[PDB]
């Protein structure tokens, strides 16, 4: 009962900033 673009849309749309946050560069 969850929209997969949504999940695109805050998985992987945040993931470009979260990358960061994660490598810590």
């Amino acid at each position: 009962h969850v929209d997969k673009k949504v999940a695109d849309k805050v998985l992987l749309l945040k993931q470009l900033r979260i990358m960061r946050l994660l490598t810590r560069l």
